């Protein structure tokens, strides 16, 4: 059961991220509250779950996560407020209420996201949410900032809009998935990893192929439950895929002690 | 006359951007000629200047700021790209070429700007675009991303907008123009002046006064060249009030060399 690694993750970002979102002045009220609006809507916090998760399995101790934590939450909440944009997916609805454009407007909508994104790269660095050494919280924006991306989330984005009136195979499909959800799902794991202040080369590497193998294993079963895998390679075979790269994510933590069952459970929930 | 160091300025920072903006795919493509687009438009590149001249007004050489002129002329081009969209400003032209949402399309704009951003961050942070110490650099990313978020620049940008409707008088006219544009303006001295890795207490204390003279003299010259400052305060007193701001300015260099010849050839530049 995730259930309560799930329900502690989801507390402690929470708490963290109450401070992030108390407007320097009224004048920036209205701006603060369309990103509290964006952030604060009862999400489940996979990313978060997966940098305390990787950060425990190295040994830390999980609020020395809390930035990183932090930092790839407010990424996610902004992809999705410029994603419900009338430009973009054009949704009215998310979560069953109002989309950010819709209780605010458009405008502010666009400002959100776009300052959610600076407030993430502000949190990665936030000594009152972690204290790593330089070098490693070096590797930290770094890694944030090319997930995030256009040669990672953003980029899966634009691939995404692009493949409208393309008729996609399975290598073309993994490749925009790997983008537009897999790089910020690696990115969770990574700096979740580094904010222990312990990671090696080996375990890094291991981390890297248990979080593509989940990202992936998230998006063939959104697919089973609803271009899709199904279709691609027939439910039955689209079935049996997930259970496949829930393995290979199982596969890639065999080094690792009992510290790492939560990124274990977590493999098991994608297709329970 | 600031001709030579104008020249020398957008040449080294467009330079220096070249190689951001070539597509790790064909699949990228498209996303990466909007940011293309959207950056190399023949712009005056101001942000750069500062970035350099800071640079140079310590010691440094001036492509040891390449980072800090790339990362802040990203974070512009990303401000310009959004604000022309249709649910915001709503420009389908700019310096006479369509804007890149009517170039592109509206999803590809919203994105190029959201890529634009992240990219801002990667160039700070590249090694192939400077070199300074990791406590040094953690002062860069950390002044970028305050300047640029919700308390800075798209704070600005909100104000802005929630300033319909509203009546405002100098002080609040004042504290837009501070966010909407000073924050980034300021943010570019700054970082030039760290990016020279010899910057004390005195020096950036002294370069953020004039920093801040300086974004406020651009906006009260720009009403005067067209609420606005010239309403408020009358033609003639914000005439005045322009050629003080520029005071202010060179007054913030006078513990400064000649080094610092360029920040004073910016201030005077401005209400010539």
């Amino acid at each position: 059961s995730l259930t309560a690694y799930q329900a502690s993750s989801q507390a402690r970002v929470d708490a963290a991220m109450h401070t992030l979102f108390t407007a320097p002045s009224p004048e920036l009220a209205r701006l603060y509250e369309a990103m509290r609006y964006s952030v604060m809507n009862g999400g489940k916090r996979v990313r978060p779950l997966l940098a305390y998760a990787a950060c425990e399995a190295l040994g830390g101790k999980p609020e020395q996560a809390n930035g990183a934590a932090c930092a790839v939450e407010l990424i996610h909440a902004y992809s999705l407020v410029h994603d419900d944009l009338p430009a973009m997916d054009d949704d009215d609805l998310r979560r069953g209420q109002p989309t950010t454009h819709k209780a605010f407007d458009e405008a502010c909508a666009i400002l959100a996201g776009d300052g959610l994104q600076s407030l993430a790269f502000s949190a990665l660095l936030d000594p009152a949410l972690s204290d790593a050494s330089a070098e490693i919280r070096l590797r930290m924006v770094t890694t944030l900032a090319q997930a995030a991306g256009p040669a990672g989330m953003v980029g899966g984005q634009a691939i995404d809009l692009g493949s409208v009136g393309l008729k996609l195979d399975q290598q073309a499909l993994e490749y925009m998935h790997r983008h537009k959800t897999g790089a910020l799902i690696e990115a969770s794991v990574i700096l979740g990893a580094l904010a222990s202040g312990r990671a090696e080369k080996g375990e890094l590497k291991a981390l890297q192929t248990y979080a593509q193998a989940i990202g992936l294993a998230f998006q063939v079963q959104d697919d089973i439950l609803d271009p899709t895998y199904p279709a691609l390679l027939g439910l039955a075979a689209a079935k049996e895929y997930a259970l496949e790269l829930r393995d290979q994510a199982l596969h890639a933590l065999r080094p690792f002690d009992a510290a790492a069952e939560p990124l274990r459970e977590l493999a098991r929930y994608i297709v329970e």
